């Protein structure tokens, strides 16, 4: 029922949603179009902010290393960035901007600081997520145009691989706790995955949209009576102008996490 209660979800929606639900309780899945790419638009920042905590693990000065911000660094949305233009912020900062507000100029640092988008795949990769691409600074990985394999992924590798991040074997301890610190503060994901969810349920996740109305988010869920909750809740649509709809990640989410 829960597959049907998904393809009729989709039915409706008038794009394509894909689906990863892993549950830690017994490694068991839920998975919708699973193995299909979609654009990852700034759901991609946890992989770069990642990539910087695991640096951080040989380098107990790294997170307190100070960055520029100037005003040729703004792009089109970075709320934070944009307080600290001819100061500095540190890489922690970067993260915690990048991942809280989705803001774009803290994700270019983090890229910049890593030596470019293909260092991020090489961090995924040695991760052991074979899927994960990204190719493109912010904003141009939200174009997200259909069957453009660039800024991609799939929602079980993107589950795996969050899963690996947050809860299991990709960061040091004090790297991963920080992670989840940061996806527990975001700010952006009030109506996707969250709204979809029992109110009390501790939450961390990383929204991204895009054009071709493409809507995602990747939470990590903790249940009050039940073990951990990965999900990946991706969705786009056939026109380039298409408005964005949360409210479908939020119904995916309500279905699979379910009868729980």
């Amino acid at each position: 029922s829960v597959q049907q209660q998904l393809e009729a979800l989709e039915k409706s929606s008038g794009g394509r949603l894909g689906v990863a639900l892993i549950n830690t309780a017994d490694n068991s899945q839920i998975l919708y179009r699973a193995d299909e790419r979609f654009a990852m638009c700034s759901t991609s920042k946890v992989m770069a902010a990642a990539a910087v905590l695991k640096q951080s693990e040989s380098d107990k000065h790294l997170l307190n290393q100070r960055v520029e911000i100037k005003k040729s660094d703004l792009v089109n949305y970075n709320p934070i960035a944009e307080k600290h233009v001819n100061g500095t912020m540190t890489l922690a900062e970067l993260g915690a901007a990048a991942l809280q507000y989705s803001d774009n100029t803290a994700m270019n640092k983090l890229i910049a600081h890593l030596g470019g988008p293909d260092k991020v795949t090489a961090f995924a990769r040695s991760l052991g997520d074979e899927t994960f691409r990204l190719d493109r600074t912010a904003p141009t990985l939200n174009t997200a145009i259909p069957g453009d394999p660039r800024d991609t992924t799939t929602p079980l590798a993107m589950a795996q691989t969050l899963k690996n991040l947050t809860l299991g074997k990709a960061l040091a301890e004090t790297q991963r706790a920080q992670l989840v610190t940061w996806l527990k503060g975001n700010t952006t994901g009030s109506a996707s995955i969250r709204a979809g969810l029992p109110k009390s349920w501790v939450v961390g996740d990383k929204t991204g949209s895009g054009d071709y109305g493409t809507t995602n988010d990747i939470a990590v869920i903790w249940p009050e009576n039940h073990a951990p909750l990965v999900l990946v809740t991706y969705f786009t649509q056939p026109e380039q102008k298409a408005e964005n709809r949360n409210d479908i990640l939020a119904a995916a989410a309500k279905i699979v996490t379910h009868g729980f």
